């Protein structure tokens, strides 16, 4: 099924389209929720036009904001499916992208697959507005576009300032990319330099001699990379880059691998420094270059880059069961808040990655600061770092951890490193979030996304059952308004059939918002007002009604069955009629022969199922006054009504639409047994 497309379950989206560019199992994989289930139970030009071309980074709606907000400049293709000046320019945008490796990221938006992200080009770099292109489609072009939008700077050097750079390199840990001109001759060409100069920001300086003007320094030896500390002397030329190549890529690679990897820091020098400060952390043991960047761009989010040598002291790798090379993100609190990072090592997303972290407050969980016997509220996320799946879920949590400051507590578990662990806590996929919150544990199976989660963690927080007071309950029941009725579940802790109650009494509540209030009432903590109200056996399910001259202050139920539809349906029970009972001629003379819309329940008053779903179809009657009329037939009284309906058993919905234009009556058959349904069902088609 993945090894039927012929890939691992570890594969991303985009190497599932290019495998499957080559069906039922795509639908499935490519689709993030009904990848989950399965987890553990044209096309030649208009299809993943820019998977097989990896310098174009194609964007998703989640991850957008974070990647071209990262720190480089970004350069966004907004596309289309059928567009043919997206297909027009698709050529362009390859060349472009692998002409600007190095000196800005190349991304594609498909507007197609998701729309409410936005054939257009854009500009954007952190800390701008987004700037929208409007030239013509040629490479040449587009370079200089981005190039204008490029910081660069290349100077010119005098003999006098070529050695005062050289001598002040060091001191200053930034060496120098010089090209040496002199006429009849090529040298590096005046726009390739500032290429490079963009390319090698903050990492090279860039400069140039004039071999003419600089007679006498010129004859000490074309572009040379110093290493800072190097010169043209015969004592330091051995470390002298000496390069020919006119080709502002070319010379880049050969800059970028040279360049000293991070700052390195004894097990002391750590520990000093990860008591208050952010740091970006390459742990190794005894990477594309391009990281070397890193130190530049994430200067303005005050985070440095360093790295540490494990085997120089293992006890700090291996209290932070750091087993392999990782890298990991401290945002100032000693080893205490951290994360790790998960997925490919590329410079964007380990730019992104650190911002949202130190800007977040998500933290990295192992079995001793695990938040056990802890009862405050505790939202966890057990995953595996290999699960594409996982890796997309952890940008959302940071998201929503932002909202949840001083709220709840946010933690990662990495159940490949702490199996014992997930264990223990049935983890049967990845991820798997959980809220802990009082002795209790809830698991979400919404949509991996920062809006929901947090909707599912306001539902917690104020749910459906209102948890009653003595005081609470007087406010609340007691002076209720008039038309507001509630239900109440009268329990103790210790009682069997209160645990048994419990999760129904949730299930149906959640079913009950804005029609009933529904509330519970803890008798053991409560003892003598719940003795005041007369309880005398666990549980005890009370309804208060609408208040009216009658004088019944409630209504016990004492029903057999206590499941959420036997509860629902008497709680319903007691809501007013909407409907009216029709006969064969109110029935003819005001649905056939009418000028409205009307849902008509035909039934017979023997039928368990016509009980059952009468206090429903009075749901539905309520919710649609004032657009749809609701009737009901007895089928018993009359069965020949309802045999020229074509009833054949009970409960039965019809449908009635007038329509003005045709002087006439469509006749429709409902299936759904849902109030709500129904409802939509029917205004649905009321518009068309």
């Amino acid at each position: 099924f993945y090894s039927l497309l012929g890939v691992s379950k570890t594969a991303s989206s985009r190497e599932i389209r290019q495998a499957f560019k080559k069906n039922r199992a795509y639908e499935v994989l490519k689709d993030e929720d009904l990848r989950k289930k399965y987890d553990k139970y044209y096309y030649r030009y208009d299809f993943g036009i820019y998977d097989d071309d990896p310098e174009i980074i194609t964007l998703e709606r989640r991850e957008f904001d974070a990647a071209v907000n990262s720190g480089e400049l970004w350069f966004v293709n907004f596309y289309s499916p059928g567009s043919s000046h997206s297909h027009d320019l698709a050529p362009t945008w390859r060349e472009f992208a692998k002409e600007v490796d190095g000196l800005l990221r190349i991304g594609a938006v498909n507007c197609g697959d998701d729309r409410m992200l936005c054939p257009s080009l854009f500009i954007f770099r952190s800390g701008m507005a987004a700037v929208k292109y409007n030239g013509d489609r040629s490479k040449e072009s587009l370079v200089a576009f981005a190039m204008q939008h490029v910081r660069s700077t290349v100077t010119e050097l005098s003999t006098g300032n070529f050695v005062n750079a050289i001598e002040t390199a060091f001191a200053a840990g930034v060496g120098w990319l010089i090209t040496f001109c002199s006429k009849g001759e090529d040298c590096l060409t005046s726009q390739t330099r500032l290429r490079l100069s963009g390319m090698l920001d903050g990492l090279v300086n860039v400069g140039w001699v004039d071999c003419d003007a600089q007679d006498s320094l010129c004859k000490s030896l074309t572009t040379a990379y110093f290493p800072p500390g190097a010169t043209l002397n015969d004592r330091e030329k051995s470390s002298v880059l000496f390069l020919n190549s006119l080709d502002a890529k070319e010379i880049y690679m050969e800059i970028i691998h040279n360049l000293p990897d991070f700052e390195l820091l004894s097990a002391n020098q750590l520990e000093d420094r990860l008591a208050h400060h952010r740091w970006l952390v390459f742990f190794h043991f005894g990477n594309d270059p391009e990281l070397k960047k890193l130190k530049t761009l994430l200067k303005n989010e005050h985070i440095q880059v360093v790295r540490f040598d494990c085997s120089s002291a293992p006890g700090i790798c291996s209290d932070l069961y750091v087993f392999q090379p990782s890298l990991a993100v401290f945002k100032g609190q000693g080893t205490k808040e951290y994360e790790i990072h998960h997925g490919k090592k590329i410079l964007y997303d380990i730019l992104a990655f650190a911002k949202e972290s130190v800007n977040s407050h998500v933290t990295t969980l192992g079995p001793q600061n695990f938040p056990a016997s802890d009862k405050e509220p505790w939202l966890v996320d057990f995953f595996a770092p290999w699960s594409p799946p996982s890796r997309a879920l952890l940008p959302e949590l940071r998201k929503a951890s932002t909202l949840l400051y001083g709220q709840l507590k946010v933690g990662t578990l990495d159940c490949t490193i702490h199996e014992g662990l997930c264990n223990m806590y049935n983890i049967q996929a990845y991820p798997t979030t959980v809220v802990f919150n009082q002795s209790s544990i809830h698991e979400y199976e919404g949509h991996h996304s920062a809006e929901q989660i947090l909707e599912f963690i306001e539902d917690l927080r104020n749910p459906s059952v209102v948890s009653l007071t003595p005081s609470t309950f007087n406010e609340l029941v007691k002076q209720r308004k008039h038309d507001e009725v509630w239900m109440v579940d009268f329990y103790s802790p210790w009682s069997h059939p209160s645990q048994v109650l419990m999760p129904e009494w949730k299930r149906m509540a959640r079913t009950l918002t804005g029609l009933i209030n529904v509330g519970s009432v803890d008798c053991g903590q409560y003892h003598s007002f719940c003795t005041q109200e007369n309880v005398q056996r666990y549980p005890e399910i009370r309804f208060y009604p609408q208040k009216s001259s009658k004088a019944y202050q409630y209504h016990s139920y004492n029903g057999w069955n206590r499941d959420a539809y036997s509860l629902r349906s008497w709680g319903l029970g007691f809501l007013p009629q909407a409907s009216i009972d029709l006969t064969p001629q109110t029935f003819n003379e005001k649905v056939l022969q009418g000028k409205t819309h009307w849902v008509v329940d035909f039934y017979a008053p023997w039928s368990g199922p016509s009980q059952n779903f009468a206090p429903e179809f009075e749901l539905l009657a309520r919710m649609i006054k004032g657009k749809v009329r609701a009737g009901k037939v007895d089928c018993q009284a009359y069965p020949q009504t309802c045999q020229k309906a074509g009833i054949k058993a009970y409960p039965s919905v019809k449908l009635y639409q007038y329509e003005r234009a045709k002087k006439s009556i469509w006749e429709e058959q409902i299936n759904s047994r849902d109030a709500k349904t129904i409802a939509a069902l029917i205004y649905g088609k009321l518009e068309t």
